[PDB]
């Protein structure tokens, strides 16, 4: 089936390097069928929320990513905004975007990034800037190409799939889709 | 003393080689004297929970060890029961056991697992898995047998110990337990 | 401008090396200057957090370090004490101080330790042993002095620069202070 993915960027920060940043890891990373619901919209916690509830509850998005507004100062609320709307809380999402993102953000550990579940969608916060969203969900490897530290999209395809969402694939030499053996088709 | 340890399989899924696999880990690791009090229960969180309570307040149990309901899915919620009847929460079990389990779990970041204290007990929940549940309790090491990223439970007697439970001793060829100079006997 | 540092030892636990150890490490990291308001108090949850709020509210510390009763124990409650002024909650902050002292703790995991936010000031739980206190604010280097893991100080000054707060430098010799080009002056 087509996945439908909801793409956030919390303009707080024009170039609105956020949804095309997302726009182009996603059409390079996918092999199966996706539709997109972009939006953008201030850092301010009530407009967040009604957004995310808006892209899950009204459009039936399997999966929501949002970029901007995670770090520690006041006006950043995106991952309060998630929180609020949650109806499950996914901590190895949020760890491990900070694990990862150690590697290319030297205060990587500032960020407050989440990842929830609502419903049957997952949503996962991501950062601001193009460079740090897609090796955040790619990962990192060598100067030979060898994976060092997968991305936090090699989990996704699974997740949805035991969320009773559709069958995801992507494209090997971007991203591999890691699924164990019963439950690959 | 001797050390009573509960076991619950969160038979959701027969084969129940969740209890099986822990019986057979803990004879081999630890050296001295333990009595195990087993169950085997469906995934619903209200008889997780009751069972829980069961072993930690009536049986009085000073570890409880589950296996089994810790993904996304909705149906999995032993951890949801294992928080709700938590006194206190111990992060940094959570965290350690989703790094610890990267190395054997490609999609190891989708496990909720939590570790907490409800009295003077430490609950922590494993993996479904046999070889899953040893991995995350022993760690990895490499072809020679040297300890790369060390097991969860290398930090468990220590636990315990500052728990004002029984001494607990590990056969160091399975898995050493960690214990500062003021501590050892 | 000058920067106003909180200093708490929870000497549940003489020679309070906690101060002390505190007052070393900072002289030795900060070039810019600074500040100490320094409280020595029981392992007791009502009088850790009037101590914290008296130091930010009253003192307007920009900074408070707290040393001590972070385990897993009934008797040690600093981190219930900061979490329950805390204002935000920075997840990064327990989680990589966890990383961090797994290379020096063996037990680090049963660390319960947190980073919060209260009005603009940043609250960081430490160790309370001396030489603990320093590799978590310092990280860990190699015989030839290359940084394997950066230390959690690494990543303070941009957080105090983005709560408003003054322009912190250290001595890249002891810590390197990280900022992106669009917050360097």
């Amino acid at each position: 089936a087509t996945l439908r993915i909801g793409l956030v960027s919390i303009s707080d920060r024009y170039q609105d390097k956020g949804i095309p940043a997302l726009e182009e890891w996603l059409t390079s990373a996918l092999t199966t069928p996706f539709e997109l619901e972009t939006r953008l919209i201030p850092d301010e916690q009530a407009i967040i929320e009604q957004t995310l509830c808006e892209l899950v509850d009204e459009m039936s998005c399997h999966l929501v990513l949002t970029t901007g507004g995670t770090g520690p100062a006041r006006r950043d609320v995106t991952p309060d905004a998630t929180l609020a709307v949650a109806d499950r809380e996914m901590p190895g999402f949020g760890e491990q975007m900070r694990q990862i993102s150690l590697h290319f953000v030297p205060t990587a550990i500032l960020s407050r990034q989440v990842g929830v579940i609502r419903k049957q969608a997952l949503i996962l916060n991501l950062p601001g800037q193009p460079k740090s969203i897609k090796e955040t969900l790619e990962g990192v490897k060598d100067a030979e190409g060898n994976v060092v530290v997968h991305g936090i999209f090699a989990s996704v395809p699974y997740c949805i799939q035991l969320l009773e969402g559709p069958y995801v694939e992507t494209a090997p030499e971007v991203v591999a889709a890691f699924r164990p053996k019963s439950a690959r088709r």
